[PDB]
């Protein structure tokens, strides 16, 4: 007799029972895989008398999870929102995902896990640090802060800051760092030779006193002329006292930060301690002149061997400043 032969294999189904052949009367039943649905359900389906399967109108499609595309104040990335497909969130700048990151669509056609929801990233007050006060800081959100909001701390009086005075709220809802609060003292500066200073009138000097200092005519400091009381207890600098130096020749022209100048002019007064100089000199054999450096220090200055005085007009080719450069 005629049999049926092994029923087609549909799309996202599964055919009980499944043999190679069937006598007539057998029955044949199709299901949609676990995830999907189909147009009508289950197809049952009876073997004829003539060994031919019926037409099967059966289409399994995937289950769909509800519209899933919008998180508030973040993202979603998706293809489709069907079985058995993965969803991923993610928050804007500032938000924090409360619930998982990634969903499933089950055979169910529901989410798992459910699906999350973006909040704000918020901060507690700050804590004060001690001999610190908090200068900047209003709480944006009721009273507490935001991401990236900050909070700024200055010391007390006499107290030097160790860290950083500026916090800022974290991704953990917690601050950045907090700063230290210590006093520091240093000690009395020393009077320079040939000179003063002058600090304020007080047993004790902190953090941030200053001390100015000045020198005798005929000396002048070789450094700043105010100093200050540094968070590690010394001074920001101790500057000295140092000669000045006679200018060391009657007339002159050299050359002073980088420009020609006449010596007896520019240092009318005087040569700082410091101040430099090049003085000009003749090259014989290739008849032009070269310049050497010359400094004051402390009262000394070494006009160069090279250079020759009584500079008027006279020796052969005049002065050497008004001689051809080599
Ligand atoms: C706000 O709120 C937040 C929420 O919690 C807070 O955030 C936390 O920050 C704290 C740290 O302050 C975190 O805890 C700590 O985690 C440290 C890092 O762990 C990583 O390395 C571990 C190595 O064993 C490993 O177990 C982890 O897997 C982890 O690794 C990584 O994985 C990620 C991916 O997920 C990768 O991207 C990373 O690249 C990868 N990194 C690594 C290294 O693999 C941890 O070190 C720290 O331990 C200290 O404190 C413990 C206190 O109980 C103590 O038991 C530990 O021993 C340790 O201490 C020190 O010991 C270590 C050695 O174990 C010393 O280090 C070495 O010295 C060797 C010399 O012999 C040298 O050879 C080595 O090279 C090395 O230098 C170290 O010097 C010791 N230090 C001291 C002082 O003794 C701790 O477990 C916490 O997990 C964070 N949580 C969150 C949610 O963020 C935040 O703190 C809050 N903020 C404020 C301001 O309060
Ligand atoms: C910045 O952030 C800070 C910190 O959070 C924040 O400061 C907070 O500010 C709020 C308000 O300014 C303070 O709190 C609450 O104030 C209560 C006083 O008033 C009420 O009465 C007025 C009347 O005009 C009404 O208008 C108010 O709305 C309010 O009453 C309401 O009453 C109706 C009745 O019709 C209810 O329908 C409402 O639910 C109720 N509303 C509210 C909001 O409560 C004050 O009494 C409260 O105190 C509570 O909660 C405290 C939590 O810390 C707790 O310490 C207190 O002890 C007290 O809790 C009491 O708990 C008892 C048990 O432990 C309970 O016992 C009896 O009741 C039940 C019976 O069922 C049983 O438990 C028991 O058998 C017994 O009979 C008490 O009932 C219960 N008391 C109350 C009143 O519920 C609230 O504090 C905050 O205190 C304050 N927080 C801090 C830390 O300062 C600030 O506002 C923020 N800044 C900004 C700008 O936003
Ligand atoms: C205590 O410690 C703190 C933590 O380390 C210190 O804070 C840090 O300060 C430094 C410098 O002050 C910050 O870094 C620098 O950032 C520069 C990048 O700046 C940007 O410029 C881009 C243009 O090319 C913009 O597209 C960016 O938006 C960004 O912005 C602007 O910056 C302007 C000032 O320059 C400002 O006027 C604008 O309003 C602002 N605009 C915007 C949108 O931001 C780099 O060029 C530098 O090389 C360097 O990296 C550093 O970021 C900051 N720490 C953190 C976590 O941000 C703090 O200084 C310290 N306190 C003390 C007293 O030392
Ligand atoms: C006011 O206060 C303090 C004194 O209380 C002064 O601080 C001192 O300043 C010096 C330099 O400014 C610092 O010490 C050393 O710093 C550098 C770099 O140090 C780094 O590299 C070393 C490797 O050499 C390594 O350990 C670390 O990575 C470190 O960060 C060094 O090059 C140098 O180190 C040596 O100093 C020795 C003298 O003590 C010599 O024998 C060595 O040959 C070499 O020069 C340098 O000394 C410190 O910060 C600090 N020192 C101490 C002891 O506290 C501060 O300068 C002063 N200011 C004023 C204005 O008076």
């Amino acid at each position: 007799g005629r049999t049926c032969p092994k029923p087609d294999d549909l799309p996202f189904s599964t055919v009980v029972p499944l043999k190679t052949f069937y006598e007539p009367g057998e029955e044949i039943t199709y299901s949609c895989k676990p995830g999907y649905v189909s147009r009508g359900g289950m197809r049952k389906f009876i073997c004829p008398l003539t060994g031919l399967w019926p037409i099967n109108t059966l289409k399994c499609t995937p289950r769909v999870c509800p519209f899933a595309g919008i998180l508030e104040n973040g993202a979603v990335r998706y293809t489709t929102f069907e079985y058995p497909n993965t969803i991923s969130f993610s928050c804007n700048t500032g938000f924090y995902l409360n619930g998982a990151d990634s969903a499933k669509c089950t055979e169910e056609g529901k989410w798992s896990p459910e699906l999350p929801v973006c909040a704000p990233i918020i901060c507690p007050p700050p804590s004060i640090p001690t001999f610190a006060t908090l200068r900047v800081y209003k709480p944006s959100a009721g009273n507490n802060s935001l991401y990236r909001d900050t909070a700024v701390f200055e010391c007390l009086p006499q107290h030097a800051m160790f860290g950083n005075d500026t916090i800022t709220c974290t991704t953990h809802g917690n601050w950045t760092k907090l700063p230290e609060c210590r006093e520091v003292k240093c000690p009395f500066p020393s009077r320079p030779d040939n000179g003063f200073v002058n600090y304020p009138a007080k047993p004790t000097l902190y953090y941030k006193d200053k001390a100015t200092f000045g020198c005798h005519d005929g000396y002048s400091l070789d450094g700043p002329e105010e100093i200050e009381c540094t968070k590690l207890g010394n001074w920001s600098a101790m500057p000295s006292c140092k000669a000045s130096c006679k200018v060391p020749v009657k007339k002159a022209t050299v050359v002073y930060q980088g420009e020609r100048v006449k010596i007896q002019e520019k240092f009318k007064n005087g040569m700082l301690h410091g101040d430099k100089v090049s003085f000009f000199c003749k090259n014989k054999e290739k008849k032009c002149s070269y310049t050497e450096d010359a400094q004051c220090i402390d009262g000394t200055i070494e006009v160069p061997k090279c250079f020759k005085e009584h500079s008027s007009l006279a020796f052969w080719k005049t002065d050497a400043s008004d001689v051809k450069p080599c």
